[PDB]
């Protein structure tokens, strides 16, 4: 069929192509804010970034 990303449902046609593009699905920031659009590298940042900006109640 074709070579399409297994983290953004992306599409190509090289092994290659999508294999230098996958290394960049694993180690990035696993942390994505649902609420600014941003990202994070540790848990403790995402936390300290709503409860300070957006808020908290157990959530964001
Ligand atoms: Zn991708
Ligand atoms: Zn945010």
């Amino acid at each position: 069929r074709s070579f399409v990303c297994e983290v953004c449902t992306r599409a190509f046609a090289r092994q290659e192509h999508l294999k230098r593009h996958y290394r960049s699905h694993t180690n990035e920031k696993p942390y994505p804010c649902g609420l600014c659009n941003r990202a994070f590298t540790r848990r403790d940042l995402l936390i300290r970034h709503a409860q300070k900006i957006h808020s908290g109640n157990l959530g964001e």
